[PDB]
C-alpha cells in the first residue's frame, strides 16, 4: 500500500565494524535517494507509543517488502522476534503474503545461531537471500546493488 519496504535492523549503543555504517547509513540512503524508493524506518517513522505493537503491525501490512539486515547485532538481539510474536505478521511470512529480502552481512558463526536462522528461512514462504561482501558490495553500481533493486518493487 504506502511503502516500498519496511527496514528491520538492530542498533545498540555491540559487535559491528563498517557493517554498522552500511546497515544504518549507506543502505537506506542509497535505496531512498539514489534510487528513490520510499522506506519505513522504525527509528524515523514510529514513536514508541502504547499502541506500538499494533502500530508496527499495521505498517508491515502497508509495506511491499520486508528488508531484514543480518548485522551480528541482529542475531544477538534476535531482531526477527517481532515478526513471529505477532500473530498476523507470522502468517503473512509463512503464507507468502509478504516478500522478505534478507541481506546477509556476516558469516553465521554459531551452532545454535545457525539453526534458529534456518527456521527463520524455513518459516518465510517467499525469501530472497542477498549477500553483502563488504565495501566491495557497498561500492555503488555493484553486483550486490543490482541483485537488490529488482527484488525491490517496480520503479
Amino acid at each position: 500500500k504506502e511503502y516500498d519496504a519496511y527496514l528491520s535492523y538492530t542498533k545498540v549503543d555491540c559487535d559491528n565494524p563498517e557493517e554498522e555504517q552500511f546497515a544504518l547509513e549507506v543502505l537506506p540512503d542509497v535505496l531512498e535517494k539514489h534510487y528513490g524508493y520510499k522506506l519505513f524506518i522504525p527509528e524515523r517513522d514510529l514513536i514508541p507509543s502504547g499502541t506500538y505493537m499494533e502500530d508496527l503491525t499495521r505498517y508491515v501490512e502497508q509495506s511491499r517488502r520486508l528488508i531484514i539486515v543480518l548485522t551480528p547485532d541482529y542475531i544477538l538481539r534476535r531482531g526477527w522476534s517481532i515478526f513471529e510474536l505477532e500473530s498476523r505478521l507470522h502468517n503473512m511470512l509463512v503464507s507468502g503474503e509478504i516478500k522478505v529480502i534478507l541481506i546477509e552481512c556476516t558469516e553465521l558463526k554459531g551452532k545454535v545461531n545457525c539453526q534458529e536462522v534456518e527456521s527463520l528461512k524455513r518459516s518465510i514462504k517467499l525469501l530472497s537471500l542477498i549477500k553483502w561482501k563488504g565495501s566491495k558490495s557497498s561500492k555503488l553500481n555493484s553486483k550486490f546493488w543490482k541483485h537488490l533493486v529488482y527484488e525491490m518493487p517496480i520503479k
